[PDB]
């Protein structure tokens, strides 16, 4: 169903949907420091999943992402890759977003499988936006079929907005 | 004893030493495609495993080899990273080493483990060189104490040039 590289991708597990809360995790900071949920209590999150910042539209999605809701109370912009730290750092000094809150599943793949947006067949997440309120309650969710596509920013920060 | 970031850091398993036959792996290049000790049968290899190319040292390191050891006739450097592919890719872009051999264990984490070198506390892959023989003996290996430190590239060098 979900394509990647002109191929149909698989994965394992059921993936969380408007309504279900959104899991726990465990991921590596740009600072190589540990951060989960429950570090962004008391906000509301808009979780960006991407293949790889080092490629063109995860890289777009992540900066458009986090300028376009930076003007956003009560909410965080988390992006979650693949890439290492490292990656995710160099993009940040790039991009002039330093502060931009960047995470990593290398370490375990866990969150990816947690979730259900590990690809079976490659091992890198899936293009996907969850918007959660404080409790952590998934109120939107986009798991764009075409992977090698952009996602659909409209909806995500509207719904972000309303909440 | 092995350091990194200051602190002592540990393995899991043996790590393989001059005299043994270099394991088998299936990384994945730059390609996206995977390769395996098969792909570069009947030619001498130089395995410089590394923490992360997005690192000081790391880049250093695999600029060395790679112009150094550049024309040994029947030789390969080999470069191995948790690095995603991406990343190996947009680094020889940058350096100037399109033709380099990138390989990246992020999918299964294999190599590392299987070579011992995946470091329990990062699983990252420990700083190492290893000069294979053509029937894969490993005539030569350094594992670099101070992860975050240079290797011996004379030392490697020497051994590569005189097999």
């Amino acid at each position: 169903m979900v394509t990647f590289l002109g191929n149909p991708v698989s994965f394992t597990g059921k993936q969380l949907q408007v309504g279900d809360k959104a899991l726990d995790f465990s991921l590596t900071t740009t600072d190589l420091s540990k951060k989960s949920l429950a570090d962004f209590d008391g906000k509301k999150k808009v979780l960006s999943v991407v293949p790889s910042i080092d490629t063109g539209i995860c890289s777009t999605q992540t900066r458009r992402f986090n300028e376009e809701l930076a003007g956003l109370d009560n909410t965080v912009v988390l992006t979650v890759s693949m890439d290492l730290p490292f990656a995710q750092k160099r993009w940040c000094g790039a991009e002039g977003l330093d502060n931009a809150i960047m995470l990593s599943d290398y370490f375990d793949h866990s969150f990816g499988r947690d979730y259900a947006l590990l690809i079976n067949e490659w091992h890198l997440l899936a293009r996907a936006v969850f918007v959660l309120d404080t409790d952590n309650t998934i109120r939107y969710v986009e798991y764009v079929d075409n992977i090698n596509s952009e996602p659909n920013f409209e909806a995500a920060i509207a719904a972000a907005k309303a909440l």
